[PDB]
């Protein structure tokens, strides 16, 4: 056939002695998330990353590297390599302001519409390319974008995206409240599905971190979204954002915006700020960032 294209991407296998773990930066059941230095051998540069790492979990965590390792975007994290001692090691680059969902929170008296619109549009840009690549990211989340410098964002976390061919996929433990109405129903996943999830995240920025249908159980949220039921419209939100926002809930997912239409419509708002959000008051020598060091 070759209806498909060949993923001619790069899977670099990394030796141990390569890379220097420094701090736990996390703990789940799966593993830890490390953040260390990779100095590639006889390279002369040091480079921040964080490492990630035996069941049958070893198959799955390979899918994530297999989804990282394809995708090349500024505003979408690449897999820098895979360590394959005892345990299995994913090696990206280091986004030493963490996720963006802490972020928000954590400095919400410090955050002005110029960073909240710019984000928007950088997490539009990065879903808009893996649309392109036909990647369906099926876990669209504050808490699943990572923040280089507070000017510049990435999506990663990997782990449910599945890669449609040539328009939907059929799944059978999911993010219920950031899910489309068909993803619950049906478990039916689209681009339109993801953005719908971006709605949801954009929500989650506007509201500077509160969590969605806070105290509602999760088997409410179907029937309440048929009743027709959305999220509140956020207190720094004028209508033009807000509208924007309950667009990406529309029940006919093709008559939601694409993400290269937010790209525009958040552009043109990131344009002029504050006329959209209303908010008060608006160690080594041969260290290199990964972004650039190109192999
Ligand atoms: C400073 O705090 C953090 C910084 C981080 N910088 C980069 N990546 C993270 N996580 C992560 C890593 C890999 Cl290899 C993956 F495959 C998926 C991932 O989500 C980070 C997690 C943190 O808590």
């Amino acid at each position: 056939t070759s209806g498909e294209a060949p993923n001619q991407a790069l899977l670099r296998i990394l030796k141990e002695t390569e890379f220097k773990k420094i701090k736990v930066l996390g703990s789940g059941a799966f593993g830890t998330v490390y953040k260390g230095l990779w100095i590639p051998e006889g390279e002369k540069v040091k480079i921040p990353v964080a490492i990630k790492e035996s069941p049958k979990a070893n198959k799955e965590i390979l899918d994530e590297a297999y989804v990282m390792a394809s995708v090349d975007n500024p505003h979408v994290c690449r897999l820098l390599g895979i360590c394959l001692t005892s345990t299995v090691q994913l090696i990206t680059q280091l986004m030493p302001f963490g996720c963006l969902l802490d972020y928000v929170r954590e400095h919400k008296d410090n955050i002005g519409s110029q960073y909240l619109l710019n984000w928007c549009v950088q997490i539009a840009k990065g879903m808009n390319y893996l649309e392109d690549r036909r990647l369906v990211h099926r876990d669209l989340a504050a808490r699943n974008v990572l923040v280089k410098t507070p000017q510049h964002v990435k999506i990663t976390d990997f782990g449910l995206a599945k890669l449609l061919g040539a328009k939907e996929y059929h799944a059978e433990k999911v993010p219920i409240k950031w899910m489309a109405l068909e993803s619950i129903l049906h478990r039916i996943y689209t681009h339109q599905s993801d953005v719908w999830s971006y709605g949801v995240t954009v929500w989650e920025l506007m509201t500077f971190g509160s969590k969605p249908y806070d105290g509602i159980p999760a088997s409410e949220i179907s029937s309440i979204l048929e009743k027709g039921e959305r999220l509140p419209q956020p207190p720094i939100c004028t209508i033009d954002v807000y509208m924007i926002m309950v667009k990406c809930w529309m029940i006919d997912a093709d008559s939601r915006p694409k993400f290269r239409e937010l790209i525009i419509e958040f552009s043109k708002m990131a344009r002029d700020p504050q006329r959209y959000l209303v908010i008060q008051g608006d160690d080594m020598d041969d260290v290199v960032d990964a972004d650039e060091y190109l192999i």
